[PDB]
């Protein structure tokens, strides 16, 4: 017996005693009511001191009236508590919005059903009645695209209006601390300009992420009437969070301001929207201007694939590059073979910059027609491995130079990309070309997408933007698929024309699309992400196994790879062979048919010799699980 979700509602709040008799109603995933909660609380009482009360200017803020554990279970999915201890400090007003925060912990009801955690905060009048008037800024979905949802974030609850509610003014008055007010933590814990905790935490990866974009956090809904207090309600207490060398009262870095109350009159909201929000609009406005459409064609005598590439306007009206050609700042066409298990490597790649601060490569030439047009020049050794291998791969990536939300000249030559305040990088692309003239392969994309990467990175995300790449923009151009419900399909696919079964640049980096990913997140995600797989996956593509081959996992003390079965490969990225985490020693995985850090020969020969999955069945749910 598990419960999946568990629904709570505020049924009935009757004030008819004094203090409130509050009722609860809790239901499962197919509604049905739950029937023994052991750790239902109501963690908050609180009532709604409205904007401007404690000063002109001032926010509304969530006055304490108490808490309780003590309720009846009344066995049929409802629970009514009582408090012993009402309003402490004798502050209750029925004229003011009253909230309950209730929470229900994980655990187990008498029958060992297992029950997760939930939480919701619900608004009421005095009376018990709907509320006149709401403090509805955020809402916890917006944590959950970044933070793993059902899991405590930092400490003590799992969803934004429990820290709302005890993370109050009167709590961080009452401690001396303005600063764990939550609308001021909020902002002090993403941001870099100042450390947080006793530890001094400087949040380097916070910043990096988040980027001080008002709209991961503060997004227009119709469910929440105080969505825009981000720009309508400044205030030193929350503007001071990342604005942290202003001092208001000596009037250092500003003009003295003894309160909030003149804070709107200049910071009026349009201004304060826009121009927080005023480079990743500009930045999106520019990467939304032209597209690529590609192809690919492989002369069936020379067996090389030549690539013609079509700007197009955002309407999809053909561009001549001619035209635009002085401000591209670079673009990159790089070719693999075998879509499913690439066969060239990464120093078997086809790669060049066909074009670099406005100057064609002389190995590519726009055509009367308008396209780029270049022509592989490595040896793609078309049908040399299976039939996988009559496909050629490329991807396409390009830039363009931009200069405060503009396109303009690539007026120097050498510019090297890493001022990237200088360019954009613009939508990237796939195109698939066979030797046989067949339908050409192509990889899954049904494990993992881009809109699992954009919840954290934007779908904005410039991949590899700097000296070495123009920047990879991930969209529905390089779709080749559909999901159940007919959305096109963003892969990591293209990924793996440098992402190879053979590594990236060295041997010992565990390149392969299908190490590297995860080998970033375990080593620098971990604090988002932990063991989430559903973080960034769906599924789990195990029929994939069937086309894959060796997978580089390490280098040998003279530089040349060494290599693994396909599925010991994937599980020992994190599950490090001869550590802590992994139970099963190198010669119990050789039992299970692996190859564990040897020559590609060895695990080429053996990579469908792998016994794992009679054991395990992992699932993304649970990619523990086995028999
Ligand atoms: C992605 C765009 C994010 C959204 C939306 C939110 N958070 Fe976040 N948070 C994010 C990162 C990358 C980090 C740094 C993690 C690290 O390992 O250093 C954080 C950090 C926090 C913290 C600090 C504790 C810590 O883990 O360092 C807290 C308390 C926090 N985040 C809370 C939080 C809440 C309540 C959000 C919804 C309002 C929220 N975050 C959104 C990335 C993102
Ligand atoms: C009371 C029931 C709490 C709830 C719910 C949450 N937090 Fe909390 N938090 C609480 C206390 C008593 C303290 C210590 C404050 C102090 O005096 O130093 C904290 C501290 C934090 C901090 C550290 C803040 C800083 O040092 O600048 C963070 C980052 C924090 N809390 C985050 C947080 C989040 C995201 C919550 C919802 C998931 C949350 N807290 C709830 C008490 C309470
Ligand atoms: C999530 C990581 C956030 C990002 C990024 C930003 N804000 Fe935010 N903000 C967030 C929360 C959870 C809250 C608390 C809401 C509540 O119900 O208490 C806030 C609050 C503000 C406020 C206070 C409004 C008030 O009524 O006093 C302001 C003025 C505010 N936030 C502004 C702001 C701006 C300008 C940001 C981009 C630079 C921004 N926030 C980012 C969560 C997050
Ligand atoms: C961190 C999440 C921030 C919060 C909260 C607030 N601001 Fe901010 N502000 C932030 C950044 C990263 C920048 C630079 C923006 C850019 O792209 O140029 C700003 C800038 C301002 C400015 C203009 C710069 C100046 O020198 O005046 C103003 C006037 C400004 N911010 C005001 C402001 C107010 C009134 C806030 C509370 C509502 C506020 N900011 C919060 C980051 C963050
Ligand atoms: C008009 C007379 C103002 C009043 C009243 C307040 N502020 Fe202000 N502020 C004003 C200007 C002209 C600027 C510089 C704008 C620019 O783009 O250069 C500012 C700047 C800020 C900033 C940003 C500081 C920085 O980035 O260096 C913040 C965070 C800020 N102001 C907040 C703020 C608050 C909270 C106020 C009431 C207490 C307030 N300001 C009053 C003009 C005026
Ligand atoms: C949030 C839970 C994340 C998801 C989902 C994905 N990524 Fe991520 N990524 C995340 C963090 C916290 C970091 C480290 C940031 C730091 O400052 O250290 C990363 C790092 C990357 C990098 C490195 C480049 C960078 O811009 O920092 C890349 C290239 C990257 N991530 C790509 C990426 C892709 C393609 C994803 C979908 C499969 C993906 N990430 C998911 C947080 C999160
Ligand atoms: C060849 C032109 C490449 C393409 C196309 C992509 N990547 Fe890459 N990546 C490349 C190198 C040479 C390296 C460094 C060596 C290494 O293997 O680590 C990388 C690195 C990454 C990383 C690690 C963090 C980082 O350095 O940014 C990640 C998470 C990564 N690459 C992801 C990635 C994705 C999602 C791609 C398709 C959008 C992608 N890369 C393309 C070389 C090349
Ligand atoms: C985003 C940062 C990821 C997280 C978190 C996890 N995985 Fe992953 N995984 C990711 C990518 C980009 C790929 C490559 C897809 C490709 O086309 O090669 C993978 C691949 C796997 C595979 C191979 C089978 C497949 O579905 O493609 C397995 C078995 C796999 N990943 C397992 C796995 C587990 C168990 C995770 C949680 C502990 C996990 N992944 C997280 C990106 C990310
Ligand atoms: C990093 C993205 C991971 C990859 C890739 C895989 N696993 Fe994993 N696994 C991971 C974590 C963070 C944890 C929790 C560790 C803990 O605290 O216990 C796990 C756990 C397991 C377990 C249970 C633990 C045990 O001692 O057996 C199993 C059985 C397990 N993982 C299996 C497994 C397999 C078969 C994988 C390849 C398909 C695999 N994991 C990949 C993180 C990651
Ligand atoms: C049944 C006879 C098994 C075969 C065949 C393989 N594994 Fe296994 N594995 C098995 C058990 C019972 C456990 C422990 C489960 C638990 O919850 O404790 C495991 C564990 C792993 C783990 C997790 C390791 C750790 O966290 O310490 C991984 C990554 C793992 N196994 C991978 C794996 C691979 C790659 C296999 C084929 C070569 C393989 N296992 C075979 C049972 C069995
Ligand atoms: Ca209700
Ligand atoms: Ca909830
Ligand atoms: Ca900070
Ligand atoms: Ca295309």
């Amino acid at each position: 017996g598990s419960i999946q979700t568990l629904n709570l509602d505020i049924t009935k709040v009757s004030y008819e005693n004094g203090a409130p008799m509050v009722t609860v109603f809790a239901t499962n995933e197919a509604d049905m009511p739950v029937i023994g909660l052991a750790n239902l609380e109501i963690k908050k009482a609180l009532q709604l001191i409205p904007e401007g009360a404690t000063g002109p200017g001032n926010s509304a803020n969530w006055q304490g009236l108490g808490s309780s554990k003590s309720y009846v279970d009344n066995k049929n999915g409802s629970y009514t508590f009582k408090f012993d201890a009402f309003d402490s400090n004798k502050v209750f007003n029925a004229q003011l919005t009253q909230r309950f925060n209730v929470v229900s912990a994980a655990g187990k009801l008498a029958d060992g059903t297992t029950v997760p955690v939930a939480e919701m905060v619900e608004d009421f009048d005095g009376q018990g009645n709907a509320p006149q008037y709401t403090k509805n800024i955020v809402s916890h979905e917006v944590c959950a695209s970044c933070h793993v949802e059902g899991e405590k974030i930092y400490h003590q609850a799992t969803e934004v209006e429990t820290c709302i509610s005890c993370h109050t003014q009167e709590f961080a008055d009452g401690r001396g601390k303005p600063h764990v007010a939550f609308s001021h933590l909020i902002h002090n814990v993403h941001n870099a300009n100042k450390a947080w905790g006793k530890d001094n935490k400087i949040p380097t990866v916070a910043q990096n992420i988040v980027q001080d974009n008002c709209q991961v956090c503060h997004v227009e809904s119709d469910m929440l009437t105080e969505a825009k207090n981000w720009s309508r309600i400044p205030t030193m207490e929350v503007c001071s969070s990342c604005h942290v060398d202003i001092d208001f009262a000596a009037g250092k870095g500003h003009s003295q301001q003894l309160d909030n109350s003149n804070c709107i009159a200049c910071h009026n909201s349009d201004w304060t929207a826009e121009l927080h929000t005023a480079k990743t609009t500009a930045t999106k406005n520019l990467i939304n201007q032209y597209g690529i459409e590609t192809t690919s064609t492989i002369n069936t005598e020379t067996k090389a694939a030549t690539i013609s590439v079509q700007v197009v306007d955002a309407n999809g009206t053909a561009v001549d590059l001619k035209t635009i050609l002085p401000k591209v700042q670079r673009l990159e066409i790089i070719t693999n073979v075998g879509p499913n298990n690439a066969t060239l490597g990464y120093s078997g790649k086809d790669s060049i910059f066909a074009i670099k601060n406005g100057a064609l490569d002389p190995k590519a030439t726009i055509n009367d027609a308008g396209k780029l047009v270049y022509t592989t020049t490595k040896d793609l050794k078309l049908g040399q491995n299976g039939a996988d291998s009559d496909t050629a791969f490329s991807f396409v990536g390009w830039s363009m130079c931009s200069s405060e939300g503009k396109f303009v000249d690539c007026a120097d030559p050498a510019f090297d990309g890493v001022d990237v305040t200088k360019y954009t990088g613009m939508k990237a692309d796939l195109a698939f070309a066979t030797l046989s003239g067949k339908a050409p392969s192509t990889r899954h994309v049904d494990s993992v997408n881009m809109t699992a990467c954009a919840n954290c990175h934007t779908a904005e995300f410039e991949i590899h933007k700097g000296k070495q790449h123009a920047g990879f923009v991930m969209t529905e151009q390089l779709s080749h698929t559909q999901d159940a419900n007919g959305k096109a399909i963003v892969g990591l696919d293209a990924c793996v024309t440098c992402h190879t079964p053979d590594g990236t640049y060295s041997f010992a980096n565990r390149g392969a699309l299908e190490l590297k990913l995860m080998k970033k997140h375990v080593e620098d995600a971990y604090g988002l992400i932990g063991g989430n797989c559903a973080s960034c996956h769906s599924d789990f593509n195990l029929e994939s196994f069937k086309k894959k081959g060796a997978l580089n996992t390490a280098a040998a003390a003279d530089k040349t790879g060494l290599y693994s079965t396909p599925i010991t490969a994937t599980c020992t990225t994190c599950h490090t062979v001869g550590s802590q985490y992994m139970v099963h020693t190198k010669e119990t995985l050789e039992s299970f048919g692996a190859v564990v850090d040897g020559t590609k020969d060895d695990a080429t020969s053996a990579a469908q010799s792998e016994t794992c999955f009679y054991c395990h069945t992992p699932t993304v749910a649970d990619h523990t699980k086995v028999k």
